[PDB]
């Protein structure tokens, strides 16, 4: 019980925004999948479906998205600003708009393996882990 509102679900849930996805957002999306070296060999049916099931999750400069060692919980698109890679406390990258990360966690079905912070305030889609897993599953 102490542990119940402590994870991805919980804390992402704070930063949702609920938003209409404007026809940008959708090309954005499609092509971002189109991008991900997991989504790559998507078709364009599954990349619908994910795209039908992105929310918009918003950032402010220095929160934490993704913590090394955690369950993962979500796959996400940066929509805006930057985001930066750790890797056992050294910054590998910085990642901008039409990236993706989070997808290795779920596939895997191991932790988070780096994490990842809001570098500037930002915006992302995220989608949860049950139906990415299930557009991968098959
Ligand atoms: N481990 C690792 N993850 C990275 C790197 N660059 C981007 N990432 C992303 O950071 C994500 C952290 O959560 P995941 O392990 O689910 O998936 C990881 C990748 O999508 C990298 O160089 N190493």
């Amino acid at each position: 019980s102490n542990d119940d509102f402590t994870g991805e679900d919980s804390l992402m849930e704070d930063h949702l925004e609920l938003r209409e996805k404007l026809s940008e957002d959708i090309d954005m999306i499609k092509t971002s999948l189109k991008n991900n070296l997991v989504c790559s060999t998507l078709n364009d049916n599954e990349i619908l479906t994910l795209s039908n099931y992105m929310q918009f999750f918003v950032f402010k400069s220095g929160n934490l998205v993704i913590k090394q060692g955690e369950k993962g919980s979500y796959f996400f698109i940066i929509n805006s600003g930057k985001f930066d890679v750790y890797v056992n406390d050294k910054k590998v990258k910085t990642m901008g708009k039409g990236s993706s990360f989070g997808e290795a966690a779920l596939i895997h079905n191991t932790q988070r393996s780096a994490t990842i912070i809001a570098e500037t305030d930002g915006t992302l889609w995220g989608v949860q882990r049950s139906t990415f897993r299930a557009t991968l599953k098959q």
